[PDB]
Parts: structure tokens; sequence; C-alpha cells
């Protein structure tokens, strides 16, 4: 649960994680509540982590795919947001390949 915190402090503080740092305002982006089922984001998992409340790391990465999932389902790849949640995926799943 280190890693955790360490990988979760660079995704808060990278350049690109600007639409994952609180969550969607489903008033603000029209369509939002209907197609995502399990809205997720970086404040959320902060605020569990400080909780304590997840078990392993697995729970941790869960979480942290379906911002990335919930981001290309809602978003285009061409798109603003899109283009940024890539930059963050492909750097969670590089940061936590490398020490798992
Ligand atoms: C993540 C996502 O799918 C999305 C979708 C539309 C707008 C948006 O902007 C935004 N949200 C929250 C915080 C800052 N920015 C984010």
């Amino acid at each position: 649960l280190t890693f955790c915190e360490i990988i979760l402090m660079e995704m808060e503080s990278h350049d690109a994680a600007w639409p994952f740092l609180e969550p969607v305002n489903p008033r603000l982006v029209s369509g939002y509540r209907r197609i995502i089922k399990n809205p997720m984001d970086f404040s959320t998992m902060r605020e569990r982590l400080l909780r304590g409340g997840y078990t392993s790391s697995e729970e941790f990465a869960a979480d942290a795919l379906l911002v990335f999932d919930n981001c290309q389902t809602f978003n285009e790849d061409d798109s603003e947001v899109g283009k940024a949640g890539h930059i963050m995926r492909r750097f969670f799943e590089s940061r936590w390949e490398e020490f798992y």
C-alpha cells in the first residue's frame, strides 16, 4: 500500500491529471449520469486510501482502471479529456508494472 500512495501522489500531481482530480459533476456534464454506472476519480481514491479502505494493491488498481475505463467510455479518444486520460492510463500502467 506504500506504492499505492506513491503512484496516487504522482498521478494527482501529473500534468494530464486535471480531468480526474475531482468527481465529474453530472449537472455540468450532459449525459454522464446515464452512461457511467460506477464513476471514479482520484479524490475519491484519495479519500478511501486515507481512510484505509483498500485491502490490497488489487482493489486500488481496480478503481484506478475504472477511472480510465469510464474516461474512454464517455470521452472520444481525440477529445481533450480523452487525450489526457490515455496519458494517465499509460502512466499508471507503466509505473504499476515496474513495481509489480
Ligand atoms: C473524467 C471525465 O470523463 C470528464 C468528462 C467531462 C468533463 C470532465 O471535466 C472535469 N471533470 C472533473 C474535474 C475536472 N474536469 C471530465
